[PDB]
């Protein structure tokens, strides 16, 4: 198990524009297209992202390319953010994957606001951080994905994911 397989399990793969859990136009492996309600704003964003007229549909390759970009951007965002970086540096390899997952899903900005959890993670207070992370809209809106990430953060193993 690695960050790529972990996220591919949590987001799935869809080759056709679809709506995410929040109602946003998305494609491939959790690649958000637009928060706008228009399906044309979404196909426009898509063609821009792919470099071709897609008519809302893409190949496996295309989806994986977007995915590679997005994990990369997630990682680079963490390393650039003054609140995230120190947490990430302090963690072990499994736990780092989970932090990435948390960022991919929710933006640097959002994760960076999880102030208290961040401080607990850094102090390696696992059980307590798990308890705090669960008191969030995040957990309440996507509880099974959330529990898997939290478990990874708590344990430091890939158990939730076998
Ligand atoms: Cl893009
Ligand atoms: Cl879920």
């Amino acid at each position: 198990m690695n960050i790529f397989e972990m996220l591919r399990i949590d987001e799935g793969l869809r080759l056709k524009i679809y709506k995410d859990t929040e109602g946003y136009y998305t494609i491939g492996i959790g690649h958000l297209l637009t928060k706008s309600p228009s399906l044309n704003a979404a196909k426009s964003e898509l063609d821009k992202a792919i470099g071709r007229n897609t008519n809302g549909v893409i190949t496996k390759d295309e989806a994986e390319k977007l995915f590679n970009q997005d994990v990369d951007a997630a990682v680079r965002g963490i390393l650039r953010n003054a609140k995230l970086k120190p947490v990430y540096d302090s963690l072990d390899a499994v736990r780092r994957a989970a932090f990435i997952n948390l960022v991919f899903q929710m933006g640097e900005t959002g994760v960076a606001g999880f102030t208290n959890s961040l401080r607990m993670l850094q102090q390696k207070r696992w059980d307590e951080a798990a308890v705090n992370l669960a008191k969030s809209r995040w957990y309440n809106q996507t509880p099974n994905r959330a529990k898997r990430v939290i478990t990874t953060l708590r344990t430091g193993t890939w158990d939730a994911y076998k």
